[PDB]
């Protein structure tokens, strides 16, 4: 069977309709065995903490680096962060080496790792998404040891459906998650493939997030903070 499904919320940017929305997520009675995330930029963290009470859900920090700031994160009480998130690699310039390094300074310090990966529309294109996004992979495993896959959960979003509406078929995803799988039982062990969360991001939504759980190699969601999380939550089963 599947291990327990992860839905996180991925606030990026802009405003923070952040009252009513906790709200929501407060007073939603979750019927079933799922991590909820909510992550977001430094500057928010205090708030959402403050208002997210629901005890399914967990605080996450994105992209920090350096080592003193991951320990005051963790004095806060922030215990998971996203790392290797789209711009963080197209735009801000962070290879897959600095991702790794960040990844890895991150399990040293006691946190839950969401570390991303996927492919860009050209890779896909050429039939190179598979080298792609095991190369990524590839960096943060040479950083890490065995037992640091327990703090470590995969999202997979390929590049060409992040805020371009255009979202994975059930076949994308599961094909691209299972070949994720297939070379972490290959070159870490079975039994932490086994394990392993691998979300999909990408233009999920409340409408189309039930069908691509219903997916082998799926095991949760990468989507926005906006009220239809709660489906995807609920999509989570």
């Amino acid at each position: 069977s599947k291990p327990q499904p992860i839905a996180a919320a991925n606030w990026k940017s802009g405003s923070p309709s952040l009252s009513e929305l906790i709200d929501l997520f407060n007073s939603t009675s979750i019927n079933h065995d799922v991590q909820c995330v909510v992550a977001s930029t430094f500057v928010h963290l205090a708030m959402t903490k403050e208002r997210l009470s629901h005890p399914k859900f967990v605080i996450a920090a994105q992209n920090a680096g350096n080592a003193d700031a991951l320990a005051s994160l963790k004095d806060f009480g922030v215990n998971w962060i996203v790392l290797g998130h789209s711009e963080r690699r197209w735009y801000y310039g962070e290879t897959n080496e600095i991702v790794a390094d960040k990844v890895a300074a991150a399990v040293a310090s006691g946190f839950m790792v969401i570390a991303c990966i996927g492919e860009t529309l050209q890779e896909r294109e050429s039939g190179r998404t598979a080298v792609v996004v095991l190369t990524q992979i590839a960096a943060i495993a040479k950083k890490l040891k065995k037992a640091d896959w327990a703090k470590v959960v995969i999202a997979y979003e390929p590049v060409w459906a992040i805020g371009t509406g255009k979202v994975a078929t059930p076949q994308q995803a599961q094909e691209a998650h299972a070949l994720i799988r297939s070379w972490v039982s290959s070159k870490i062990g079975a039994d932490v493939a086994g394990e392993l969360r691998i979300l999909y991001g990408g233009s999920v939504n409340g409408k189309n997030a039930r069908t691509l759980y219903q997916q082998r190699d799926v095991n949760g969601f990468l989507a926005g903070l906006k009220p239809e999380f709660v489906d995807i939550i609920k999509a989570t089963q």
